[PDB]
This record gives C-alpha cells, structure tokens and sequence, in this order.
C-alpha cells in the first residue's frame, strides 16, 4: 500500500476508565506500526494501539463497554469486534474511515477470555496483518480455585505470514507462530507476538506456586495444542467460563479464537517451556519460557 | 470418469416413513449431479439424492432404521455409513453396485447430531466428491434448555477440492470451505454446500430470540472453529448429547465429523455472520449470515 | 548423519521394576533402528528401545519414577520428557550424551494417558524422527465405568515425514499418518507406527463386548478426529482423567499430545475400522481394524 510506505506510527497507550458501577469507556486506535516479529524481520503491522496482538482489555461481568476507535490509518478503514459482547455486527462492528472516530456501545455479560479483532472485509487480511487481541471478563463470583492461585499471567498465540499477501494468508503455512504476554498488574511484561522475547525474558515465578494463565489463540488460521512442559494442568476452564471445568489435562485444545483459563503447579526450580504441541508451530516460534526460582 | 461425462442426474426427494413406534424406513439414492459450489464453478458431485451435503435425516432416540440405497451411478459402487448407528461395518455398510439397491437395518440409540457418508473405498474420494450429510437423533427427554429456544436451523460445514483429484484430496489445501442449511420444518431453506447462498439469502430470525443450531463439520479433512459474530453461545451440547453441556463458549471446536447443538441469543436487529474462525477457510467461502429483524 | 549410515540397532526390551509401594524403576535406551513404516519404505528412526512409538509404560497414580536413559546413538544427544510427571525441565529432562546414561526422578500424581518424548533441541526433529510414546497412569480409584469393560487396548497416532528433513517437518504435509498398538497384557499385539500392520492383523474382540481404548495422538504436528466405525463412544474421559467424562461422542478431538480413554460396544460380528476422520490422514495410513467374532 503506497500510503503505508515509510509509515511507522508510535504506539499510543490504551485509554480506559470506569464511568459507572456497570459501565466502562475504552478508547483504542487503529495504526500502522513496525514490529520485529523474528530477529531481523520487521512486519509493518496493522494494529490496535501499535501493539500486535493489541493491548489487553479487562472488564467485569455485566459491564457495558462504550468503545471508541480512532482510525489513524491513512487509507484503510478499520473496525472492532469483541467476542465478549452481544451486539449487532452490521450496526456496532462497522467501519471507521481513515482519520475518523466511531463510538459503539454493548454489554459484556459472559465471563471468560475472549478474542477481539478488526472486522473489516476481508477479515482474514485485517486479522493476519495484526489486528487481534484479548478481552478478559472477570466472573462475578470468581472461579472455584481462586484461593489457590499464587500468580497469574496472560498469553496470546498468533501466526505471521508473508507480508500483506492474501494468497499466503489463505493457502500458505505460517511463517512464524508466536506467543505474547499482556500485563495484568504493574510490573508484568507486555510484549508483542514475536519468536524471541519470552525466551530471552522469561515469565517469572517461585517454586511451589500455582500459576494461572489466561490464554487465547487468536489465529488467524491455526488451532493450538497448549502445553506447559514439566507440569499438568490441575484445572482448566474452557473459554474462561467457570462452568466448563476440566481437571488434570496435559494439553488444552484451543480452536482459532479459542480461550481458556489454565492452572498448574511448578514444583521445582528451573525453566519451564510453554508451547503449542503442534511442534511445527513451536519450531516456527511458539515457545515461551517460565523461569521458576526459590525467591 | 468417462461414464460420468455429460451426466447430471436430477435431484430425487428423500423418502422416509415411520413404520412402527420405534422403526423408520429411509430410502436414498447415490447419484451424479452438477452443483454450483462457487459463482461460475460447477462440481459434478457424487451425492446422495442430488444434494451435497445430502438430505437431512431426523429420527428419534431408539429408532431402528431400515435403510435402502438405490445406486444410480453408472459405474461406481456406493454405500452408506451413519455415525448414529450401531452396525457391523463389513456387513451393514457394504457396497451397492451400479443400478442396484441394498437394504440394511440398524439401531440409532444415542441422541445427537451425526455425520453420515459413503463408506466405499477410498473413502476420502467418496466423501470429498460430495457423499456426506447429517442425521439428527432427537433425545427421548429433550435438552434441558428446550423451553428457552425460539427458532432452530441446521448448518453443515464441508470442503471442496480440485475435481476428483486424489492427490489434492490427500495433500492439498481446500479450494472452498462452505456452509449449507438443511430444512427441519416447512419453509426452512434447504441448500447445498456453496460459497454464496447463505450470504445472499441469509437465515432469518427475530430480535431477542434464542436460536438453536444443529451443526456438523463433515470435512473431509479440516477441523472447524465455529463462531457466531455478535453473540456468545449460552449453551453447547457436544455431539448433541445432552450430557455434554458447556456454557458461555465463544467458539466451538469441531473435529472432522464432529457435531454440536449450540444456542445463542440475538439481542439487536442486524445481520450476524456465522463463520469458522479459521479465517483462511472463512475467506474461501465459510461465512453464512443470519438476518435478525423486528418481525 | 554420516555416523548413522548402516546403523540398525536391534530393539532392546523396556526394563521396569517396582521398588516400593510408590516407587518404580524404568530403564530405556535411545537407539537408531530401521522401521518399515509403509510397504517397501524403511525409515531409520530415532527411537526409544527400537520401537516407534516407544514401549508402553504403565504406572500407578502416586508413583515416583526413577528413570534411566541409556543413549546408544553414536553422535546425537537424547533426553526424556514424560507428560505424566511434575519435573524441572532444565534439570530433569536434560540431555544424555552418546554412550552415556542419565537417571532422573519425578512423581506421576495425575491419572491419565500421557505422551512421552525426547526433549532435545530441536524437539520437532527428535519427535518427528520417532522419539515419542505413551505412559499410562492408572487412577487410584479407577474409572466409574470399569465394571462394564470387557477388553482393552492401547492405540497411538503419529505422523512420518521425509527422512530427517527439517524443512518438511516444519512446512510439509505428512507422508504417512499411522496407528500402533502397545501391549497391556500378555498376548496383546505390540506394533510400530506403520500403514498396514493393524489392517493385516486386526485387534480382536467378541460380539457384544464393551471395549476400552487408551489413545494418544503424539503428532508431531497434526490433531486427530478419532472415530470407530459402526459404534458410538458410550463414555470418554479426556486425557484419561476420570473427571473429564463425556458421553455418546461419535468422534473425539485430540490435540497434538492429547490423550483419552474411550469406551464403546461392538454389537455385531464383523470388522470395524478405527480412523482419524481427517480423511486425508486416514488415506495416508491412519486406519486400524478391530475384528469382532462370536468367540
Ligand atoms: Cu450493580
Ligand atoms: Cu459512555
Ligand atoms: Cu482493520
Ligand atoms: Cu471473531
Ligand atoms: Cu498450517
Ligand atoms: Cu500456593
Ligand atoms: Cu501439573
Ligand atoms: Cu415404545
Ligand atoms: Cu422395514
Ligand atoms: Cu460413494
Ligand atoms: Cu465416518
Ligand atoms: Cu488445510
Ligand atoms: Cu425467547
Ligand atoms: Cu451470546
Ligand atoms: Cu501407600
Ligand atoms: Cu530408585
Ligand atoms: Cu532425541
Ligand atoms: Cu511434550
Ligand atoms: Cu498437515
Ligand atoms: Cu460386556
Ligand atoms: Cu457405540
């Protein structure tokens, strides 16, 4: 796209504020931002807020979201689809033109770990170029295992293809498959989907802790066989809904756009890889690390 | 196949009748029928009854099926495998030769949403060329959420490949991935697996309704990440068995031949896309629409 | 690998012994062994004990495993990762050099049907060349359906690619996809992952029996849509954990490394195929047979 040549829009922080007991404002941008997806490989991604996947959104069950998208792309329209919400797609997930803003309102009444993404046609193009993310909706009454959890993090799986190449997006294997982490609390890492960051700067834990991960596989195209090396999931909640409670899973199957909450214990000091167990994808980037120490 | 050149056998209605409180007769054909799978693209499909996927079959839990297959194919043998039934494959799912008929009998004692398909070797060939479908077995005591459902439809996912090309069927990506709808009540649409019909003639609903879909992914080869845009599944029953009850799923993973019953609420007027969230497949056809109006 | 040319190390029996009420010794080798994966096709596999998949391991819930790996490979390091265990990957799943041994200790406190595999980098290479298997951990209090089961077997799904070709392992479709069976009791078959053995020498059963299969899809790369032709699973336990109990499934989705316990009834004499319902994979080898007789 001629109007994207040389464009590299600096990342913009997510803006969010509560405006009622059951009402939240969220303000995001659509923007064109260079991301290093593999060492030496820059992808001029289509993004929310200059991150790919986009920034984490966390709301409460029963919150109405008043969402504003500011489109900074000079030529391409963009939009937003939150899987958390009940909405009319043809009224509420509509395009925002270049240099314009749009505001849409809709409720999040289901707890869980949901994908969000651009909904502009062709949706494959927009998701593959980087316009994906996660929204977490916290359950009103928690999970039954809350009291057991010592530490939690967010992980997101996505793929990267040949740059802006619809033939590859439709017909080709992924070039890279990658994890990212998004911050839930101050000090947590906040990273983009790349092959290396979470190997060089592992997630941190302490020996004997129960860890919870909020996970989502945003695709665009692949399923994920999510596994943490050296442990067994004690508890799994499919899509993060507390009702969908599995126990003792070695590996969690996630569809494209599929989420879960998973919990496991790290018993011994060391580095624990986190993978999709489709090992072709792992080899192409999808290995993160959890370093577990005595302190 | 030289004996299929110029062959286009008109579709034949499914014949079905109850012959006892727990016994049903079903009569199908195997036939060679031109189907428009994408605009301008005709596939000379191998079919049941001149539909691909085939006609919908609905029976009750505990029904014995007395199934007759009339083979209208001039040269290829065909057969039938219902996933609903307990049967001896080597006695009851056997070939029927060109211009012959065969009758087989077997019980359907498990409720759910089952694939059927030709079972003739090579089974890949027969399924890929179009010989697939769904049988629904209604549970004796219903689903616990029956009283909530306002409207229901059947959707089927399948792929199309290069015509009758076993190398592509085994080694290639699908050319098209498509939804079809099969009628449960008078007035419901009844369509073939194509890229366009359910976009141009969307399924219909009213604002505020709870919708149930009976879904099956017949493949041959792909899994499906089934999602309805703008809603969350309130209830999911894996394979349509009432025991396998999930809640609040954004996306349902279906294996190849996998089924479910899914229920969701449409809250607002508009058009709601239905997709597999493996967006390469969506781009290649697998997007249906649900138009939701005040009336 | 020049140092593997002409190497064909005879298979070595698994060594296992109980050494306490909650403690077991297991001794395996890593070795280079020619396996016929398809008729006329020899793969010089990287293996545990000269089998691919490796030998079956069965322990009890709460057993500590004292595992020894003797590396017979002349040049490549190997290691072992059991998905059953809680362990530090960077201390306990480490490499054993050529012509050396290493012993590692760790608990199996979760019941189920777990993958094991080499964990040496690149793990894709080691798994794809044949270093995979299953460990079963028997639940302390059984499964609720134990009293119903008449007969049981172990089945494993894996893929084979072009020989030792990392580009194919990462980017290509599988050449073959195959089932194997591993013995649980004297007289049971014990086979390698190949396209033919379980078609020519089917698993055996009697009419009216309830069969249990312990299944795992070791990959490396594919998911599996596991189905037995002519029946419906009465009961499924995901990953073999008794809590994760489904009923009446036609087909079980398994992630890569995913396991299950499945139970079904064979009602009539005949041969019942067992497949992954991703029929491209079935066509490439993944069809086993269960011959069901009056005796
Ligand atoms: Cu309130
Ligand atoms: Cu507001
Ligand atoms: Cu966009
Ligand atoms: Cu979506
Ligand atoms: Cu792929
Ligand atoms: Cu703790
Ligand atoms: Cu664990
Ligand atoms: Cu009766
Ligand atoms: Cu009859
Ligand atoms: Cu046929
Ligand atoms: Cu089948
Ligand atoms: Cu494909
Ligand atoms: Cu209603
Ligand atoms: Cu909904
Ligand atoms: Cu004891
Ligand atoms: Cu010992
Ligand atoms: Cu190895
Ligand atoms: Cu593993
Ligand atoms: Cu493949
Ligand atoms: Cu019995
Ligand atoms: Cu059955």
């Amino acid at each position: 796209i001629a109007a994207h040549k040389g464009v590299n829009q600096a990342p913009v922080p997510l803006k969010m504020e509560r405006v009622g007991p059951h009402d939240v404002h969220i303000e995001m941008t659509a923007q064109i931002t260079d991301i290093e997806i593999d060492k030496g490989k820059i992808y001029k991604a289509w993004t929310f807020n200059g991150q790919a996947p986009g920034p984490l959104v966390v709301v409460n069950e029963g919150d109405t979201i008043h969402f504003t998208l500011k489109n900074m792309d000079p030529v391409v329209p963009h939009s937003m689809d939150f899987h958390a919400v009940h909405a009319s797609p043809s009224k509420d997930f509509i395009d925002v033109m270049p240099n314009k803003s749009g505001t849409f309102t809709y409720p999040a009444n289901k707890p869980g770990v949901f994908m969000y993404h651009c909904g502009t046609k062709p949706v494959l193009q927009h998701i593959a170029n980087g316009m994906h993310g996660v929204i977490i909706v916290k359950p009103k009454n928690g999970y039954p295992t809350d009291k057991e959890v010592d530490r939690e993090y967010v992980l997101i799986q996505n793929e990267w293809y040949k740059y802006n190449d619809m033939n590859d997006f439709q017909n080709g294997v992924p070039s890279y498959v990658v994890f990212s982490s998004k911050a839930l609390k101050p000090g947590d890492p906040n990273t983009n989907g790349d092959t290396f960051t979470l190997k060089e700067k592992p997630l941190l834990a302490k020996v004997g802790e129960k860890i919870r991960l909020y996970i989502n596989n945003v695709g665009p195209n692949e399923v994920s066989s999510f596994h943490v090396v050296g442990t067994v999931f004690d508890d799994v909640y499919l899509d993060g809904n507390p009702n969908n409670h599995l126990q003792g899973m070695q590996t969690v199957m996630l569809p494209a756009s599929g989420g879960a909450v998973v919990e496991f214990t790290v018993t011994r000091p060391g580095t624990y890889p986190i993978v999709t167990h489709q090992f072709n994808h792992a080899q192409k980037g999808a290995v993160a690390m959890l370093k577990v120490t005595e302190t």
